[PDB]
């Protein structure tokens, strides 16, 4: 029985687009908390097109902001043509669109996230950390991880850790495989699992040309990496480039907040929440609570505790989670959930006490 | 009360315009050259459409011309869009996986299509509105529209809870005529799938919906991946289908996995069947397999794993040829989902593996 998740580095074309999208949004929200932003980006080869709809009183150079994301990776003024088709402008919260979102949590990691996700993310975080500190030399920011885990026994075995990393022409292959194998072992040991998994390293062969160059990247084409790897279900909505009034985003965060606080409150081992919306409705049109028969109390008494412990008014849960004053660039890489490395409002265990009481305790 | 909900979108939706252009360019390529490698993405932002990606082919293909043949039938003309290409075109034993990643196949028995009811209804609803727009049975509407169908699964028998629809209409439209037409189509669809008739009807809740498509909006290829698949009921690996030749395993393996999942439920080995497959660059077979049946298995989950392994070749090149993916038109599946298409003739929807599954 083998479940597998992937992650990607800051240098991956799709994640460059998510980063530019959330960087433009952050820039807008710094100056104007009421900014409406729906900013999509295409990177095709040496052309980046920044697109979408923005209302704001913010001074924002969308092309400049994009260069501040790309230069660190590090390209220069010579690598890309970067143009805007953005329509910029100035001036209770009903759902601005229809659609479905899911919140998910489980207890297999301290982050309350599927092990496959955590390992795939932590692996690339550590390689990127070493690239920046120069502990790992002759590699670039474009990289991928895929972590397969065997769940056949009570105890989970790592089956396979895969990694593709962009390297320099003049790289030492033995130095590279040594460095990666050690980082794969380091990550296994910290979580603290078997060490004898199969290691698949740069199976491609040479990986020197990366980013958008041979290739294409779009905003919101890493939606499963952004979420639950997909152990969890998904509604199809991308997060990057969207202010909190896009319910696709803020409701995904609300739903995670509930799902996590439920499992943290030891009411279940796994908790999923479907939410659906209709244009104009101030609350979700539909709710579904699934616990995969892992409920430690009556499924019933959870439904009640959830309804009683959480305000479902969209404007209210957006302010509850301080989404107006939240920086979204940090979650543009390495997933939006289970970020013990960050300080996200929707990862806070500030609703467990409330869930305990409201389940009749 | 237990409520599952799925959505669909019309051919006029900006995201689905992009999927249509992407699969139209791919189709054009495969008509002339079966070995075309295509990875064609499209952005539609306001009045600019940018066609992008990587194409190897011996095919004469005007990517901007192909895009106009998708947009003109939706009611636009030469005056509505600037359409430019940054596509990198050019020419030239086993098929190993050309990338890593995970895919899922899903089937259930709640519909003749072997698809979640919420999906089928959301799709069939927009198919019928589009049919009437074309025949002029429904007169002052455009192609951009959305559906969302909520269903209550609390009881033995499934109740429709809510049917929602947003349809792009003309400035000069008759609101009474519009609500009548839609309400009747919602009832028509319920009746066909013999369900309850008394569900809540939410019609153009926004108020006016006159400006649609890319106009004052954005569409990208592969941003309706859940609408393309299983409406949230199934898991998803994150891979989009539109604009990709069969060697992109994201696509061909999703189709392979559906083929198995459907033949399993059709063979009455389960009511619901899901299949995860994972890939590694260079591997000729999937790096990992997972079989889920949600405790609906009518035989040992074990004896299904065996029947599946014995009834299906997992060599990527072999299952691509088995399913004739080289000679398949992908534009038809760019709208109204890639699975449970009784209206089409897809190799991966065929129940030609049931006998084989029974024996094994």
């Amino acid at each position: 029985k083998i479940i597998t998740s992937e992650s990607v580095g800051a240098g991956h074309p799709d994640k460059i687009c998510d980063q530019i999208s959330d960087a433009i949004l952050d820039e807008c929200l710094s100056q104007d908390q009421n900014s409406r932003v729906a900013c999509e980006v295409l990177a095709c080869n040496r052309l980046i097109v920044i697109a979408g709809e923005i209302t704001t009183h913010a001074y924002v150079d969308v092309v400049k902001t994009a260069w501040e994301i790309i230069k660190p990776l590090g390209y220069d003024e010579n690598d890309f043509t970067i143009i805007s088709n953005v329509n910029k402008q100035s001036v209770l919260i009903g759902a601005g669109d229809q659609g479905i979102v899911f919140g998910y949590a489980c207890d297999e990691t301290p982050q309350y996230m599927p092990l496959t996700s955590v390992l795939a993310h932590e692996l690339l975080k550590e390689i990127e950390r070493q690239r920046r500190s120069k502990e790992f030399i002759k590699i670039q920011a474009d990289m991928k991880s895929q972590v397969s885990i065997d769940y056949s026994n009570s105890t989970p075995l790592i089956e396979t850790m895969l990694v593709s990393i962009q390297h320099d022409e003049d790289y030492d292959v033995e130095y590279f495989n040594k460095k990666v194998s050690a980082i794969m072992e380091q990550i296994a040991k910290k979580y603290n699992l078997n060490t004898n998994f199969k290691k698949i390293i740069n199976s491609s062969g040479r990986f020197v040309i990366g980013g958008p160059i041979g290739d294409t990247g779009l905003t919101g084409r890493k939606i499963i990496v952004d979420t639950y790897g997909g152990v969890g279900h998904h509604g199809g909505g991308a997060f990057s480039g969207k202010d909190p009034t896009k319910v696709d985003r803020s409701a995904s965060y609300f739903a995670r907040w509930i799902a996590k606080n439920v499992v943290a409150a030891k009411l279940a081992k796994q908790c999923e929440i479907q939410l659906a919306f209709a244009i104009g409705q101030p609350q979700p049109v539909a709710m579904y609570v699934n616990t995969f028969n892992t409920n430690l109390i009556d499924e019933t008494k959870i439904f009640e505790a959830i309804k009683k412990s959480f305000n479902f008014d969209i404007k209210t849960f957006i302010n509850d989670l301080n989404l107006w004053t939240t920086k979204y660039l940090p979650v543009a890489t390495y997933g939006h959930f289970g970020r013990d490395d960050l300080d996200l409002s929707w990862e806070k265990l500030n609703k467990v006490e409330d869930l305990i009481k409201n389940s009749k305790h």
